[PDB]
């Protein structure tokens, strides 16, 4: 048959397996997370991909099951993030992800859109939070 009219890193299992390696090795080098967490959040990563691969087996992928994987992403995300040993605050950590997935974008589709990174950040920073954890004077 055809098609091609569709292509996303979400949608093809290959495509967010490239998503997530070029995401994870940008990521180590980066003050987010440590090399220690990024060796964890592999298995988190490959965790989407099976998930991915259940959805495309049948050539089928609602709107709303892509994007729950999405949502789930960033929750992923603010646990290592709360986590001691990941760097220092949660506010620098969710700035690091999203110049890591900058860099990942540009090699899973060549497109870098920076409210796109700023919303999928707030989930992190949102998850974490969850209110106003900390003062000022």
């Amino acid at each position: 048959g055809s098609g091609n009219s569709h292509t996303t890193p979400w949608t093809n299992p290959g495509l967010a397996e490239n998503f997530l390696n070029s995401f994870l090795q940008g990521l180590s080098s980066m003050p987010g997370f440590t090399a220690s967490q990024l060796d964890d959040l592999s298995t988190i990563a490959q965790s989407l991909v099976q998930s991915i691969q259940s959805l495309a087996a049948q050539g089928r992928t609602s709107p709303n099951k892509l994007q729950a994987l999405n949502m789930a992403f960033a929750s992923s995300l603010a646990e290592i993030a709360a986590s001691e040993e990941g760097g220092g605050s949660l506010s620098t950590k969710t700035s690091s992800i999203a110049s890591a997935l900058s860099n990942a974008f540009l090699q899973t589709t060549g497109v870098v859109n920076q409210p796109f990174i700023n919303e999928i950040t707030q989930l992190v920073s949102m998850f974490a939070q969850a209110g106003m954890n900390d003062v000022s004077a």
